[PDB]
Formats: C-alpha cells, sequence, structure tokens
C-alpha cells in the first residue's frame, strides 16, 4: 500500500545505464517505465511534471561539487534543492 | 511573436548553466518557464511529457561521445534518438 516515491523512482531512472545490449529502443521501454513510476500521469498532473523536470536540469546545471552536495541528500523538489544550494553558494565550505 | 518550440525550448533549458549570481530559485523560475515552453501543459498532455522526459534521460544515459552526436543533431524524440545511437554503436563510432 506504500509507494517507493517519485524521487526514488527517478533515481532508479537515472541509475539506468545506457546499455547497448538491450538496444536503445528497449532501453526506452525501461526508461519510459521508470520515468512513468516517477511522473505518474495517473496521479500527477502536467504542472507537477514541470516541477520534477525543473529539478532535473537544475541539479545537473549545478557544478559537480554543489551537485554532489544535493545528491548526497536528495531533496526531490527544485526549491528544496535551491535551498540546499542557496547556502552552498555562500562561500564553498558548508 | 511565438514560442521557441519544444525542441528549441529544451535547448535553452539544457544550455542553461547554473549561475549563483542569478540565484537557484530565480534560475528555477527561468527553468520552470523554459521547461514549460518545452513540455507545455497548455497544449500537451502528461504522456507527451513522459516521452519528452524519457528522451531527456536517454540522452544523458548515453556515453559523452554518443551523446555529443545526438546533441549535435537534436531529434527531440526518444525513439528517433534511439535510432541514431543504434547506428553510432555500430562499430563504436559509426
Amino acid at each position: 500500500g506504500s509507494d517507493p516515491g517519485p524521487e526514488a523512482a527517478r533515481l532508479r531512472f537515472r541509475c539506468f545505464h545506457y546499455e547497448e545490449a538491450t538496444g536503445p529502443q528497449e532501453a526506452l521501454a525501461q526508461l519510459r517505465e521508470l520515468c512513468r513510476q516517477w511522473l505518474r500521469p495517473e496521479v500527477r498532473s502536467k504542472e507537477q511534471m514541470l516541477e520534477l523536470l525543473v529539478l532535473e536540469q537544475f541539479l545537473g546545471a549545478l557544478p559537480p561539487e554543489i551537485q554532489a552536495r544535493v545528491q548526497g541528500q536528495r531533496p526531490g523538489s527544485p526549491e528544496e534543492a535551491a535551498a540546499l544550494v542557496d547556502g552552498l553558494r555562500r562561500e564553498p565550505g558548508g
């Protein structure tokens, strides 16, 4: 009755390495499946998908060191990530 | 006057570098806007967002060299990307 969580599902979604062995189209079927367990059109609407995806680019837009700090906590929401980094940009050392 | 288009919107969205000077939450506002110009709940539905976002991760799941090729052409559709990468992996490099 519990769900893994959208953030956990997204982690699995990105933990997926592109493997030529399964073929890119078949890999898509995996990614599509994994992203679907994260986005979930069934329960989430389009604007919520925006939020999740904003977070997505935002994290990778961060420098490796700041990004690692996020990745070491995993907020799952863009503004939370923003708040993590908001302090990290205040002279690296926190 | 028009929208950049979902394909170009993702470009602007991915070309966005995190700049501490604009702040993460202000950057979010830009990203939230850019991703919205890409996903567009206004015109598109959730499953379209699934697809666009599968593409997004699929490209990053690819190795830097293969990813660079996709990034240089920009299909915008996951299966289309799957098609070039399937070719790029034919005799690693093409």
